[PDB]
């Protein structure tokens, strides 16, 4: 069976086998590693294209000068690297991207939201340490669609 994933560099859709031999796949338009484990900073122009990915996608809605946002950031990044082939990690600076923040009706920061196949699966209210963050992800991903 096939699935679609989005090139985090050029936004191209790339069709891949659901069951992969490795994670070395490269974007067919631009050569970019499809699974580089890097956090992605989304804007009003990229977010919706990113949501077309069939990979699970966790989104951190944050702001500058926000203590829990600061402490969550490195945890978000490190987790991102550990799951390069399974989950994409996206960040939205609510102050850079006010229309996005309004559209997603963000009521606290940070807000951490998991999206799967266009569905909003669950959100965390605030920052958490890495282990409870890893547990939350695993639990939500093992959940039935
Ligand atoms: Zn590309």
């Amino acid at each position: 069976n096939a699935m679609n994933t989005v090139c985090t560099a050029c936004m191209a859709t790339n069709r891949l086998p659901e069951e992969r031999i490795d994670d070395g796949a490269k974007c067919g338009r631009c050569g970019h590693s499809l699974f580089d484990g890097e956090v992605i900073n989304a804007t009003a122009e990229t977010l919706d294209k990113l949501l077309q990915d069939d990979l699970p996608m966790v989104i951190d809605f944050w702001a500058p000068w926000c203590g829990p946002c600061r402490s969550f950031a490195p945890i978000f990044a490190e987790t991102a690297a550990e799951r390069a082939g399974k989950v994409r990690f996206v960040k939205v600076n609510t102050e850079a991207e006010p229309a996005l923040s309004t559209r997603f009706r963000i009521r606290s920061i940070p807000t951490i939201m998991l999206y799967r196949n266009g569905k909003m699966i669950d959100m965390l209210n605030g920052a958490v340490p890495k282990a409870p963050f890893d547990n939350w992800l695993d639990e939500q991903l093992s959940r039935d669609p």
